[PDB]
């Protein structure tokens, strides 16, 4: 039943213990608990969030806490909510772990924290509530902000209900047949115009899947719009959240027909596929495949309408999900993304670095948006999305392709 002793901070870095920040991801990121209170978590503390351990099955926590290596005996110290410390005491202590303490001056020192570099483009269901109802809140947009779902085709779910004062948008807006690439300048222009964003708007989107949601969202950053966040988790996190919701077909919008910069304003964030090919074989530069295994070693092309199978060869596996519309390995069990240090550790081992030229793709573009979104939010400050991916690569039977089991060597 009971904890160990009380470590400090200073005394478990000398026990060789770890610390464990039990609040949900979006604190233990950076979001402040309270208005210009302390951001971030402690040096190199996990962050394992009581809210998800009914969603973590025996063997899943098994699992983490083989993954974050925690040894058996060596000291674990927790922070947090009470509650939330209380209930992942009694879950570790059901998993086997035999020293487990409090962390007795967590949080104690703000200026010694670690926080997600950009935490404030990931935001959290309350404070965009905060923020709607005209409270002071943390990384407030400098001027106007809009709220957006987006989702494929026209409106659903959203009719149903939505966050209330979003705007709605519609994919087939941004990327348009034969490649599944976005469409063009002119016709983003007219897009951005219609939906009353200019360069300076903030623009907070969202989806009923986070990628949906990121891959307009960095289509805009492409054409110029300097502020764009996402709901950390997507539109589930705020149904769960119980907050109110709106219902019916999007209120007209007031156009802005004058952007305030020539589009596109940051080109560079999109490669095409000769730019793509370039950054292939190199210490420097990295070309990234957000597939799933079975695609990237070739068993299946991931896609109804993509004959062909098999991978960019000299690609670097970032990771992905389970399938073609799954991305398991960079969510939490809420949904949320996984912590930028296991994000970093596990695209490190395939020799993807924050100092190079990084590129993502994937089958057209949306797994590969979310994946861009959140190395933006880690300050990857070389990152794009090669657009194109598996569908016009493998358009061309020249291009040279990998099938089978292999690994980070592999990629050199
Ligand atoms: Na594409």
């Amino acid at each position: 039943a009971e904890l160990a002793k009380p470590l400090t901070l200073d005394q478990l870095q000398q026990q060789n213990g770890k610390a464990i920040d039990t609040r949900p991801s979006a604190f233990y990121n950076g979001w402040p608990q309270t208005l210009n209170g302390p951001s971030g978590h402690e040096l190199a503390a996990l962050n394992l969030s009581a809210s998800w351990l009914d969603k973590m099955s025996t063997e899943q926590l098994n699992a983490w806490i083989k993954q974050h290596n925690l040894k058996t005996d060596a000291p674990v110290a927790l922070y947090g909510n009470d509650k939330d410390v209380d209930a992942v005491k009694t879950r570790l202590q059901k998993a086997g772990l035999t020293h487990i303490s409090i962390l007795s001056d967590a949080l104690s020192e703000p200026s010694r924290l670690q926080k997600l570099p950009h935490f404030e483009q990931l935001v959290y269901p309350q404070w965009l509530h905060d923020l709607q109802q005209g409270k002071e809140v943390t990384a407030k947009p400098a001027g106007d902000w809009k709220v957006i779902e987006a989702a494929w085709g026209a409106p659903k779910l959203y009719l149903i209900s939505h966050i209330p004062g979003a705007d709605y948008i519609d994919t087939n807006e941004v990327e348009s047949e034969p490649l599944w690439n976005k469409v063009s300048d002119e016709q983003l222009k007219a897009m951005l115009a219609k939906h009353g964003i200019r360069h300076d708007t903030t623009v907070i989107l969202y989806g009923r899947d986070v990628y949906a949601a990121a891959r307009v969202a960095q289509i805009m950053l492409y054409a110029g719009v300097k502020d764009v966040r996402l709901l950390d988790g997507g539109w589930q996190t705020w149904s769960d959240a119980g907050l109110p919701v709106e219902r019916g077909t999007p209120p007209k919008v007031k156009a802005e027909p004058d952007f305030g910069v020539k589009i596109p304003a940051q080109p560079q964030l999109m490669l095409d596929m000769e730019q793509a090919r370039g950054l292939l074989h190199r210490q420097d530069a990295s070309l990234v495949s957000i597939r799933s295994w079975p695609e990237f070693i070739g068993t299946t092309s991931g896609y109804s309408y993509i004959k062909p199978k098999g991978e960019i060869a000299g690609a670097r596996w970032g990771h992905a999900g389970s399938d073609s519309t799954h991305m398991e390995d960079f969510h939490n069990p809420d949904g949320t993304m996984r912590s930028a240090d296991d994000i970093t550790a596990m695209w490190k081992a395939w020799n993807i670095k924050p100092e190079q030229q990084v590129s993502f793709y994937c089958g057209t573009g949306w797994r590969a948006s979310e994946t861009f979104m959140y190395a933006r939010a880690m300050g990857w400050k070389n990152v794009s999305v090669y657009d194109g991916g598996w569908y016009e690569w493998s358009s061309d039977p020249k291009n040279p392709v990998a099938t089978g089991e292999r690994g980070p060597d592999s990629s050199k």
